[PDB]
């Protein structure tokens, strides 16, 4: 395998592409919209970040443009699901596919010329004072499942939550997991359950389109995630102090 | 693996490309100009007509213009092999190189437009009737070795031989192997022996140009190998009864 989601490279003359197959990993989501189980969708960007980065020679910091159009559903007639990736000037494309008919789960782009962004910080304190106001995560979870989304127990990295004016900050706590994945399931999920949350029976269980993923540091341990905000959402990964380790800009449903 | 020969596939945006490793064949060549021992030279022709395969979606008929530039030594140090595949309009070109440096063992082209050869015909009868004349197997190779070629048992398919006026015909017994090598190694490598024993001193122990390589037919059973002629040659794997499998046109030192 080359990756936890990714087993091998399968380009040819006509397109670079590798074959994903995620059939024995633990990761699956439930939607009202949907009678079968589904592979989590913000996971698709750790698949195209890998593959990215293979075919790339360099690490993946930042993809723009992501469009999510159909949900992998799993059954037994088993889709082998590959990802295309195409260099263009500005700079690579990336279509997360199945094989059978190459229709599209989601796509995206890939930034190729490298560059150094420093990170921002989310000021916690003021989420922090609450201490009486902290949702369980018990709690915090049947209330997603009322809102229509549950998920494997593999994807519930929430510890508490609390939630003020349209603004969220979650407490996780990542679990050790196979070395290949930068983004964890559980922890780019946890971003995915946030916005769930804050958009309540405004969301579609589905993220239509996002506009910026920024990988600023996948090495420091991720603690909190924080949402805000016009449907559309701005998301966070956060250290032990806040420092910004990953951003989801303008998320729409 | 993808071949007995090929391990994986390691294209990227800049070029497609698979990963070589022979390693742990049990094939090797000696000769009089290297202290260490080599992989066989046209053995490549299987590596470049899997990879091409593999690279456009058909089967590799033809190869042209085949140019070998250095022997594969094997050693300890154990450069890594791989072999490079450009696209191009008339059709496609494939290095074979080092890793490390890119440096070329042989190069050659691959025919992409499949196209429906007939296969000729080679009269047997005049090599046959001359039953007294047959080299035994034993006698055949400590010639080869007088003229400064040795090889392993696993490369020693030639049972006997009939030369006359600088033609060749050899009897050649092949070996059930893996079932990926289309072009078998002692198959191919009795095609290169047939042209040392025609050639003699005036054999450079290596083919430094091959014109043409055709394989009209891999799933016939290989039994003769004949070779004739401006130290030019051309060679022709045989069926039981003359039949051309795979002919090497215009093989110079």
């Amino acid at each position: 395998d080359l990756h936890p989601y990714i087993s091998c490279n399968i380009s040819d003359f006509k397109a670079q592409k590798f074959l994903i197959n995620v059939s024995d990993t633990g990761l699956y989501i439930k939607t009202k919209y949907q009678d079968r189980e589904m592979f989590p969708f913000l996971s698709q960007i750790e698949m195209a970040r890998a593959a990215g980065a293979m075919a790339s020679g360099n690490p993946i910091i930042k993809l723009t443009e992501l469009s999510f159009r159909e949900p992998m559903l799993q059954s037994g007639s088993n889709e082998q699901i590959r990802i295309v990736l195409t260099p263009d000037n500005q700079g690579a494309s990336y279509s997360i596919e199945k094989q059978s008919d190459s229709s599209i789960y989601s796509s995206g782009r890939l930034e190729l010329e490298g560059g150094a962004y420093e990170n921002g910080n989310i000021h916690l304190e003021p989420f922090l004072s609450q201490r009486a106001d902290r949702i369980p995560h018990e709690a915090f979870y049947q209330r997603l499942a009322e809102f229509g989304y549950s998920c494997s127990d593999s994807l519930k990295a929430a510890e508490h939550c609390v939630s003020r004016n349209g603004q969220v900050l979650l407490k996780i706590k990542a679990k050790a997991g196979p070395k290949g994945c930068i983004i964890k399931p559980e922890v780019i999920e946890s971003v995915y359950q946030a916005v769930i949350y804050l958009a309540g029976e405004n969301a579609g269980e589905l993220p239509e389109n996002i506009k910026e993923c920024t990988i600023f540091d996948h090495e420091t341990e991720p603690v909190y995630v924080y949402a805000e905000q016009d449907s559309a959402y701005d998301v966070y990964v956060l250290d032990n102090a806040g420092g910004i380790l990953m951003e989801l800009s303008g998320l729409v449903f």
